[PDB]
RNA sequence: GGUGCUGGAAGGUUAAGAGGAGCGCUUAGCGUAAGCGAAGGUGCGAAUUGAAGCCCCAGUAAACGGCGGCCGUAAACGGUC
């Protein structure tokens, strides 16, 4: 609304995918049964399913 | 903003009173005719001065008083008179 304070888009609860770590990237996806692309989607910030 | 109250004349409007230009009426006399006419007297009095007040300028609402309409958008914001 005009005049209202900004609230800022919600946090997706991920980690920064770039300049993260060669180890941080895997210590949190936790692949068990094969939802790999969806795990990349909902565990990384701002990534499309096409990139996964 | 308008009206009241208070303050301010830069500029116009200003009455009575001062002021007297000038213009009529009479005639001692100039005049063949019709008119002109000095000094007085008697009416109209133009310019120039002549305050408050009014137009004006500011403040004052626990002074008088007033605090709107249409169209959208989700009280609030946007467009217009």
């Amino acid at each position: 609304l005009p005049g209202q304070d900004y609230k800022l888009p919600p946090a997706q609860d991920k980690i920064s995918p770039l300049e993260a770590s060669e180890d941080d990237i895997l210590r949190h996806l936790s692949f068990q049964e094969g939802r790999l692309d969806k795990q990349i989607v909902d565990h990384f910030s701002g990534v499309s399913p096409l990139f996964a």
